[PDB]
Protein backbone atom coordinates (compact mmCIF):
# COMPACT_ATOMS: atom_id res chain seq x y z
CA UNK A 1 0.00 0.00 0.00
CA UNK A 2 0.93 3.72 0.21
CA UNK A 3 2.71 4.96 3.35
CA UNK A 4 2.00 8.11 5.43
CA UNK A 5 4.18 11.21 4.95
CA UNK A 6 5.77 10.34 8.34
CA UNK A 7 7.35 7.21 6.86
CA UNK A 8 9.41 9.43 4.54
CA UNK A 9 9.52 12.51 6.75
CA UNK A 10 9.73 11.65 10.47
CA UNK A 11 9.45 14.59 12.87
CA UNK A 12 13.05 15.82 12.97
CA UNK A 13 13.60 15.31 9.23
CA UNK A 14 10.38 17.22 8.52
CA UNK A 15 11.40 19.98 10.96
CA UNK A 16 14.57 20.60 8.99
CA UNK A 17 12.84 20.74 5.55
CA UNK A 18 13.41 23.98 3.56
CA UNK A 19 11.96 24.55 0.10
CA UNK A 20 14.83 25.10 -2.40
CA UNK A 21 12.99 24.83 -5.69
CA UNK A 22 10.04 23.65 -7.71
CA UNK A 23 8.77 22.49 -11.08
CA UNK A 24 5.44 22.80 -12.92
CA UNK A 25 4.26 19.75 -10.97
CA UNK A 26 6.73 19.51 -8.13
CA UNK A 27 8.15 20.84 -4.89
CA UNK A 28 11.81 20.30 -3.93
CA UNK A 29 12.83 20.34 -0.27
CA UNK A 30 16.27 20.13 1.26
CA UNK A 31 16.71 18.42 4.64
CA UNK A 32 18.97 16.29 6.83
CA UNK A 33 18.56 12.55 7.35
CA UNK A 34 21.03 10.62 9.51
CA UNK A 35 23.36 13.63 9.46
CA UNK A 36 23.30 13.67 5.63
CA UNK A 37 21.81 16.40 3.38
CA UNK A 38 19.17 15.22 0.94
CA UNK A 39 16.90 16.71 -1.69
CA UNK A 40 13.28 15.56 -1.70
CA UNK A 41 11.00 15.92 -4.70
CA UNK A 42 7.23 15.55 -4.07
CA UNK A 43 4.83 15.11 -7.03
CA UNK A 44 1.04 14.69 -6.67
CA UNK A 45 -0.42 11.72 -8.59
CA UNK A 46 -3.94 10.92 -9.94
CA UNK A 47 -6.68 13.20 -8.55
CA UNK A 48 -1.25 17.45 -12.01
CA UNK A 49 0.32 14.28 -13.53
CA UNK A 50 -0.83 10.63 -13.63
CA UNK A 51 1.36 7.74 -12.45
CA UNK A 52 2.05 6.74 -16.05
CA UNK A 53 3.17 10.33 -16.69
CA UNK A 54 5.58 10.21 -13.69
CA UNK A 55 7.06 6.73 -14.19
CA UNK A 56 9.54 7.98 -16.93
CA UNK A 57 11.12 10.43 -14.48
CA UNK A 58 11.40 7.55 -11.98
CA UNK A 59 13.06 5.14 -14.45
CA UNK A 60 15.40 7.82 -15.79
CA UNK A 61 16.36 9.00 -12.31
CA UNK A 62 17.11 5.36 -11.49
CA UNK A 63 19.18 4.57 -14.62
CA UNK A 64 21.29 7.73 -14.39
CA UNK A 65 21.91 7.14 -10.71
CA UNK A 66 23.26 3.65 -11.49
CA UNK A 67 25.99 5.08 -13.77
CA UNK A 68 28.00 6.09 -10.69
CA UNK A 69 28.72 2.41 -9.87
CA UNK A 70 29.00 0.88 -13.37
CA UNK A 71 32.27 -0.15 -15.09
CA UNK A 72 32.27 0.23 -18.94
CA UNK A 73 30.14 3.39 -18.83
CA UNK A 74 30.67 5.14 -15.51
CA UNK A 75 29.98 8.68 -14.29
CA UNK A 76 29.04 10.49 -11.06
CA UNK A 77 27.95 13.49 -13.12
CA UNK A 78 24.23 12.93 -12.48
CA UNK A 79 22.63 12.68 -9.02
CA UNK A 80 22.20 9.74 -6.63
CA UNK A 81 18.68 8.38 -6.13
CA UNK A 82 18.30 6.99 -2.61
CA UNK A 83 14.60 6.05 -2.60
CA UNK A 84 11.15 6.26 -4.15
CA UNK A 85 7.88 6.12 -2.19
CA UNK A 86 4.22 6.41 -2.83
CA UNK A 87 2.84 8.53 0.00
CA UNK A 88 -0.76 9.17 1.03
CA UNK A 89 -2.16 12.07 3.00
CA UNK A 90 -2.70 15.82 3.14
CA UNK A 91 0.37 18.09 2.77
CA UNK A 92 2.28 18.27 6.04
CA UNK A 93 1.77 21.72 7.64
CA UNK A 94 5.52 22.01 8.27
CA UNK A 95 6.01 21.58 4.49
CA UNK A 96 3.35 24.29 3.87
CA UNK A 97 5.25 26.63 6.22
CA UNK A 98 8.45 25.94 4.30
CA UNK A 99 6.50 26.42 1.07
CA UNK A 100 5.27 29.83 2.29
CA UNK A 101 8.77 30.93 3.32
CA UNK A 102 9.99 30.30 -0.25
CA UNK A 103 7.00 32.10 -1.70
CA UNK A 104 7.74 35.15 0.51
CA UNK A 105 11.46 35.29 -0.45
CA UNK A 106 11.81 33.97 -4.02
CA UNK A 107 8.21 33.71 -5.24
CA UNK A 108 6.43 30.51 -6.35
CA UNK A 109 4.65 29.89 -9.65
CA UNK A 110 2.85 26.96 -8.07
CA UNK A 111 -0.42 26.54 -6.24
CA UNK A 112 -0.04 26.51 -2.47
CA UNK A 113 -0.47 22.76 -1.81
CA UNK A 114 -3.10 23.13 0.95
CA UNK A 115 -6.08 21.80 -1.04
CA UNK A 116 -5.00 18.14 -1.05
CA UNK A 117 -7.15 15.78 1.02
CA UNK A 118 -6.03 12.87 3.19
CA UNK A 119 -6.54 10.28 0.39
CA UNK A 120 -4.15 12.21 -1.91
CA UNK A 121 -1.27 10.14 -3.36
CA UNK A 122 2.14 11.57 -4.05
CA UNK A 123 5.41 10.24 -5.39
CA UNK A 124 8.33 11.15 -3.10
CA UNK A 125 11.75 10.85 -4.73
CA UNK A 126 14.68 11.28 -2.39
CA UNK A 127 18.07 12.16 -3.87
CA UNK A 128 21.57 12.87 -2.75
CA UNK A 129 22.07 16.62 -2.32
CA UNK A 130 23.92 17.83 -5.43
CA UNK A 131 24.72 21.41 -4.37
CA UNK A 132 23.82 24.82 -5.75
CA UNK A 133 22.96 25.64 -9.35
CA UNK A 134 25.30 27.34 -11.81
CA UNK A 135 22.97 30.35 -12.16
CA UNK A 136 23.32 31.16 -8.43
CA UNK A 137 27.09 30.68 -8.95
CA UNK A 138 27.12 33.19 -11.85
CA UNK A 139 29.42 35.57 -9.91
CA UNK A 140 31.04 33.10 -7.51
CA UNK A 141 33.21 30.86 -9.75
CA UNK A 142 36.94 31.34 -9.45
CA UNK A 143 38.32 31.33 -12.99
CA UNK A 144 37.75 30.20 -16.57
CA UNK A 145 39.74 27.08 -15.59
CA UNK A 146 36.74 26.21 -13.45
CA UNK A 147 34.41 26.93 -16.35
CA UNK A 148 36.41 24.54 -18.53
CA UNK A 149 36.26 21.84 -15.83
CA UNK A 150 32.49 22.30 -15.60
CA UNK A 151 31.97 21.95 -19.36
CA UNK A 152 34.30 18.92 -19.45
CA UNK A 153 32.34 17.29 -16.58
CA UNK A 154 29.00 17.98 -18.28
CA UNK A 155 30.23 16.74 -21.69
CA UNK A 156 31.65 13.52 -20.28
CA UNK A 157 28.57 12.85 -18.18
CA UNK A 158 26.31 13.21 -21.23
CA UNK A 159 28.76 11.12 -23.37
CA UNK A 160 28.60 8.24 -20.92
CA UNK A 161 24.80 8.44 -20.75
CA UNK A 162 24.67 8.51 -24.58
CA UNK A 163 26.91 5.38 -24.77
CA UNK A 164 25.06 3.54 -22.04
CA UNK A 165 21.40 4.56 -22.47
CA UNK A 166 21.03 6.73 -25.60
CA UNK A 167 20.20 9.58 -23.23
CA UNK A 168 19.11 13.11 -24.12
CA UNK A 169 18.64 15.50 -21.19
CA UNK A 170 16.50 17.91 -23.34
CA UNK A 171 16.44 20.77 -20.72
CA UNK A 172 19.99 21.38 -19.47
CA UNK A 173 19.64 25.07 -18.54
CA UNK A 174 22.01 26.57 -15.94
CA UNK A 175 19.44 25.92 -13.24
CA UNK A 176 19.89 22.17 -13.77
CA UNK A 177 23.68 22.19 -13.31
CA UNK A 178 24.60 21.77 -9.65
CA UNK A 179 28.02 22.41 -8.13
CA UNK A 180 29.48 21.08 -4.89
CA UNK A 181 32.92 21.24 -3.28
CA UNK A 182 35.25 18.28 -3.56
CA UNK A 183 38.72 17.81 -2.11
CA UNK A 184 39.46 15.44 -5.02
CA UNK A 185 42.04 16.91 -7.40
CA UNK A 186 40.92 14.65 -10.30
CA UNK A 187 37.50 13.22 -11.18
CA UNK A 188 37.14 9.92 -13.00
CA UNK A 189 34.81 8.66 -15.68
CA UNK A 190 34.84 5.63 -17.98
CA UNK A 191 33.49 5.76 -21.57
CA UNK A 192 33.02 2.44 -23.39
CA UNK A 193 35.71 0.82 -21.23
CA UNK A 194 38.29 3.67 -21.49
CA UNK A 195 38.94 5.50 -18.18
CA UNK A 196 40.03 9.13 -18.04
CA UNK A 197 40.26 12.06 -15.66
CA UNK A 198 39.04 15.63 -15.44
CA UNK A 199 40.69 18.28 -13.17
CA UNK A 200 37.92 19.20 -10.70
CA UNK A 201 39.17 22.72 -9.97
CA UNK A 202 37.58 22.07 -6.56
CA UNK A 203 34.06 21.30 -7.87
CA UNK A 204 31.91 18.29 -8.73
CA UNK A 205 29.04 18.80 -11.19
CA UNK A 206 25.67 17.04 -10.90
CA UNK A 207 22.95 17.16 -13.62
CA UNK A 208 19.27 17.21 -12.49
CA UNK A 209 15.67 17.59 -13.73
CA UNK A 210 14.94 14.61 -16.03
CA UNK A 211 11.44 15.88 -16.61
CA UNK A 212 11.90 16.14 -20.44
CA UNK A 213 14.63 13.46 -20.73
CA UNK A 214 14.79 10.45 -23.02
CA UNK A 215 16.64 7.14 -23.00
CA UNK A 216 16.20 3.46 -23.83
CA UNK A 217 17.29 -0.01 -22.73
CA UNK A 218 16.62 -3.10 -24.89
CA UNK A 219 14.62 -1.12 -27.51
CA UNK A 220 12.16 0.30 -24.93
CA UNK A 221 12.14 4.10 -25.14
CA UNK A 222 11.34 6.11 -22.00
CA UNK A 223 10.49 9.76 -22.63
CA UNK A 224 8.15 12.76 -22.32
CA UNK A 225 5.93 13.34 -25.37
CA UNK A 226 5.76 17.10 -25.99
CA UNK A 227 4.49 16.92 -29.60
CA UNK A 228 1.09 18.41 -28.62
CA UNK A 229 2.74 20.97 -26.33
CA UNK A 230 2.61 24.51 -27.80
CA UNK A 231 3.75 26.74 -24.87
CA UNK A 232 7.24 25.16 -24.64
CA UNK A 233 8.09 26.31 -28.19
CA UNK A 234 6.80 29.91 -27.84
CA UNK A 235 9.05 31.43 -25.16
CA UNK A 236 11.88 33.93 -25.74
CA UNK A 237 14.08 36.53 -24.00
CA UNK A 238 16.75 33.87 -23.36
CA UNK A 239 18.62 31.63 -25.83
CA UNK A 240 17.15 28.76 -23.72
CA UNK A 241 13.78 29.00 -25.53
CA UNK A 242 15.40 28.65 -28.98
CA UNK A 243 16.85 25.26 -28.00
CA UNK A 244 13.27 23.95 -27.62
CA UNK A 245 12.46 25.04 -31.18
CA UNK A 246 15.79 23.66 -32.53
CA UNK A 247 15.19 20.24 -30.92
CA UNK A 248 11.64 20.19 -32.36
CA UNK A 249 13.03 21.09 -35.79
CA UNK A 250 15.94 18.58 -35.61
CA UNK A 251 13.53 15.74 -34.62
CA UNK A 252 10.45 16.66 -36.73
CA UNK A 253 8.36 16.75 -33.52
CA UNK A 254 8.89 13.01 -32.88
CA UNK A 255 10.23 12.79 -29.34
CA UNK A 256 10.71 8.99 -29.16
CA UNK A 257 13.63 9.08 -31.59
CA UNK A 258 17.23 9.38 -30.46
CA UNK A 259 18.88 12.67 -31.45
CA UNK A 260 21.97 13.20 -29.25
CA UNK A 261 22.58 16.42 -31.16
CA UNK A 262 20.20 17.89 -28.54
CA UNK A 263 22.95 17.37 -25.93
CA UNK A 264 25.27 19.45 -28.14
CA UNK A 265 22.70 22.26 -28.40
CA UNK A 266 22.41 22.48 -24.59
CA UNK A 267 26.21 22.38 -24.07
CA UNK A 268 26.46 25.30 -26.57
CA UNK A 269 23.84 27.25 -24.58
CA UNK A 270 25.90 26.63 -21.41
CA UNK A 271 29.24 27.59 -23.09
CA UNK A 272 27.47 30.81 -24.22
CA UNK A 273 26.45 31.50 -20.58
CA UNK A 274 30.02 30.82 -19.41
CA UNK A 275 31.32 33.36 -21.95
CA UNK A 276 28.66 36.04 -21.64
CA UNK A 277 26.87 35.94 -18.29
CA UNK A 278 29.48 34.77 -15.75
CA UNK A 279 31.91 36.88 -13.78
CA UNK A 280 34.96 35.10 -12.37
CA UNK A 281 36.73 36.12 -9.14
CA UNK A 282 40.08 35.97 -10.94
CA UNK A 283 40.13 37.57 -14.41
CA UNK A 284 41.98 36.09 -17.44
CA UNK A 285 44.85 38.64 -17.31
CA UNK A 286 47.63 36.00 -17.30
CA UNK A 287 48.91 34.31 -20.51
CA UNK A 288 47.63 30.91 -19.29
CA UNK A 289 44.12 32.12 -18.49
CA UNK A 290 43.76 34.12 -21.76
CA UNK A 291 44.67 30.87 -23.53
CA UNK A 292 41.88 28.98 -21.73
CA UNK A 293 39.46 31.74 -22.71
CA UNK A 294 40.46 31.41 -26.37
CA UNK A 295 39.88 27.64 -26.35
CA UNK A 296 36.41 28.04 -24.85
CA UNK A 297 35.63 30.69 -27.48
CA UNK A 298 36.88 28.23 -30.13
CA UNK A 299 34.65 25.50 -28.59
CA UNK A 300 31.60 27.77 -28.69
CA UNK A 301 32.07 28.47 -32.38
CA UNK A 302 32.88 24.89 -33.50
CA UNK A 303 30.91 22.57 -31.21
CA UNK A 304 27.66 22.83 -33.20
CA UNK A 305 29.43 20.79 -35.95
CA UNK A 306 29.57 17.72 -33.72
CA UNK A 307 26.86 15.09 -33.77
CA UNK A 308 26.80 14.24 -30.03
CA UNK A 309 28.40 14.78 -26.63
CA UNK A 310 30.40 11.57 -27.27
CA UNK A 311 31.73 13.07 -30.51
CA UNK A 312 32.67 16.26 -28.61
CA UNK A 313 34.47 14.45 -25.79
CA UNK A 314 36.52 12.11 -28.03
CA UNK A 315 37.24 14.55 -30.89
CA UNK A 316 37.14 18.21 -29.76
CA UNK A 317 40.50 19.91 -29.18
CA UNK A 318 39.25 21.60 -26.00
CA UNK A 319 39.54 18.24 -24.20
CA UNK A 320 42.99 17.20 -25.52
C1 LIG B 1 15.47 16.91 -6.77
C2 LIG B 1 15.81 16.53 -8.18
C3 LIG B 1 16.60 15.44 -8.55
N1 LIG B 1 16.53 15.37 -9.89
C4 LIG B 1 17.09 14.34 -10.75
N2 LIG B 1 15.78 16.36 -10.44
C5 LIG B 1 15.35 17.08 -9.43
N3 LIG B 1 14.65 18.23 -9.55
C6 LIG B 1 14.92 19.51 -9.05
C7 LIG B 1 14.11 20.59 -9.38
C8 LIG B 1 14.41 21.83 -8.84
C9 LIG B 1 15.50 21.93 -7.98
S1 LIG B 1 16.12 23.36 -7.20
C10 LIG B 1 17.37 22.45 -6.45
C11 LIG B 1 17.35 21.12 -6.75
C12 LIG B 1 18.34 20.19 -6.15
C13 LIG B 1 19.30 20.65 -5.26
C14 LIG B 1 20.20 19.75 -4.72
N4 LIG B 1 20.19 18.45 -4.99
C15 LIG B 1 19.28 18.03 -5.86
C16 LIG B 1 18.34 18.85 -6.46
C17 LIG B 1 16.25 20.80 -7.68
N5 LIG B 1 15.98 19.60 -8.21
NI1 LIG C 1 10.48 2.97 2.97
Amino acid sequence: GPVPFSHCLPTEKLQRCEKIGEGVFGEVFQTIADHTPVAIKIIAIEGQKTFEEILPEIIISKELSLLSGEVCNRTEGFIGLNSVHCVQGSYPPLLLKAWDHYNSTKGSANDRPDFFKDDQLFIVLEFEFGGIDLEQMRTKLSSLATAKSILHQLTASLAVAEASLRFEHRDLHWGNVLLKKTSLKKLHYTLNGKSSTIPSCGLQVSIIDYTLSRLERDGIVVFCDVSMDEDLFTGDGDYQFDIYRLMKKENNNRWGEYHPYSNVLWLHYLTDKMLKQMTFKTKCNTPAMKQIKRKIQEFHRTMLNFSSATDLLCQHSLFK
